[PDB]
């Protein structure tokens, strides 16, 4: 279970983020820590192609390694995207490429900034001994002034908390059906669904922390790979790492484990087939930490708890499964209105979203087709 480094109050996000790296880093430092003026007043490339090659041997712990990766990403999105107008950098020059790919290989991540960086290495408590609330909660690094970066990360941050209360409950599941303890499985089905319930209202938060003009043209261009991407078709140069530019996906909640490990638990199969949404979510994992992917492979190797539940002819049982499908069913439903409001809307008043609403409508579809009524 601890090899799966999930944290029993905020399940895959890195409790107490490292917030300092070694003075031998302050040159990374300096840049991460001021990029809204460094990139808006037209210094941040020009710093970036002066740096000195700095070793990662002085980075000796994983919540040092994890800062140091989470700098490096946010300052090659700078890099890349600069002022986020469309001029776009196609080569990571050499003296930041080389540690933050040694980095990546070590992290076994790929060189670009992920959700585990910019959300779940990206917090802390404002007051140590407030609770995690928004209100008692930053992120340690932005990429320009408005770009609402702090309302974005936090709230997904705060939602993959929520599911977390439901984490610690899976071994009591898989134990009980391996028990025959009936009375436990139903109380554990029902907490799980009592947990994704509330991290629904978590979400509504969005609203207020996130204004839709900032998140579609400012944040949304930051957070942009080079997978597929027109702006830059063959991928980045990691310059002096590998000879051909390679892709790399953008950060994405595809890439949290939380709900990619309640589809697995309930058996709804979002990564089953060849279509596009299941090799997107598969291919996802490789952007995750390697102890999260770990847990999710070692989840999809336990018995089937729909079948369990599908075999006893137990409408309670049904019912607290069909209440756990219908809490992601409710979160997806509720993701699909924001994604109206912080994307179609706005794309639609600037002087495509089809795809992605097709995407995010086969997943929340295959999440439905789970339930055992129709609920
Ligand atoms: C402004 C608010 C948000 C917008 C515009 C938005 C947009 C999107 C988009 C475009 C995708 C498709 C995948 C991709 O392009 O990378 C997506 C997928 C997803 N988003 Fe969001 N999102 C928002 C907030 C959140 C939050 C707060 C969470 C909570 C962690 C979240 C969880 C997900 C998940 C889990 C997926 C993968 C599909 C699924 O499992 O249902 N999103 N989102
Ligand atoms: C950081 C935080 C959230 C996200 C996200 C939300 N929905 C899709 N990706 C991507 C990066």
């Amino acid at each position: 279970s601890k090899e799966y480094h999930i944290d029993e109050e905020v399940g895959f996000a890195l409790p107490n983020p490292q917030e300092n790296l070694p003075d031998f880093y302050n040159d990374w430092m300096f840049i991460a820590k001021h990029l809204p003026d460094l990139i808006e007043s037209g210094q941040l490339r020009e710093r970036v192609e002066k740096l000195n090659m700095l070793s990662i041997d002085h980075l000796t712990d994983h919540k040092s390694q994890r800062l140091a990766r989470l700098v490096l990403g946010c300052i090659t999105m700078a890099y890349v995207w600069g002022k986020g107008h469309g001029d776009v950098r196609k080569v990571l020059p050499r003296n930041i490429a080389v540690p933050y790919c040694q980095l990546s290989k070590k992290l076994e991540l790929p060189p670009i900034l992920v959700y585990a960086d910019c959300v779940l290495a990206n917090w802390k408590k404002k007051d140590p001994n407030k609770p995690l609330t928004y209100e008692n909660m930053d992120v340690l690094f932005s990429f320009r002034d408005g770009d609402c970066s702090k309302g974005f990360f936090l709230v997904s941050l705060l939602v993959e908390i929520a599911a977390a209360s439901a984490i610690k409950v899976i071994p009591t599941v898989f134990k009980a059906m391996q028990m025959q303890e009936r009375d436990t499985l139903l109380k554990a089905l029902l907490e799980i669904a009592s947990c994704l319930e509330k991290a629904l209202q978590v979400f509504h938060q969005i609203h207020d922390h996130v204004n839709p003009k900032a998140f579609f043209s400012v944040l949304r261009i930051y957070l942009s790979g080079w997978k597929g991407n027109p702006q830059l078709s063959d991928g980045l140069v990691y310059e002096g790492f590998w000879e051909d530019p390679k892709e790399f996906g953008g950060g994405s909640a595809g890439q949290s484990s939380v709900f990619q490990c309640f589809d697995v638990l309930l058996g709804i199969q979002q990564t089953a087939g060849g279509g596009h949404a299941a090799q997107f979510l598969q291919d996802m994992r490789r952007y995750m930490p390697p102890a999260h992917r770990n847990f999710l492979c070692s989840l999809e190797s336990n018995p089937s708890v729909r079948e369990f539940v599908l075999s006893k002819g137990d409408a309670g049982l049904r019912e607290a499964y069909d209440a756990c499908v219908k809490a992601l069913v409710s979160l997806r439903s509720y993701h699909l209105q924001i994604v109206t409001k912080y994307i179609l809307i706005p794309a639609s008043q600037q002087p495509g979203g089809t795809d992605l609403m097709n995407f995010l409508k086969t997943v929340r579809s295959t999440t439905e087709k789970s339930l055992l009524k129709e609920g």
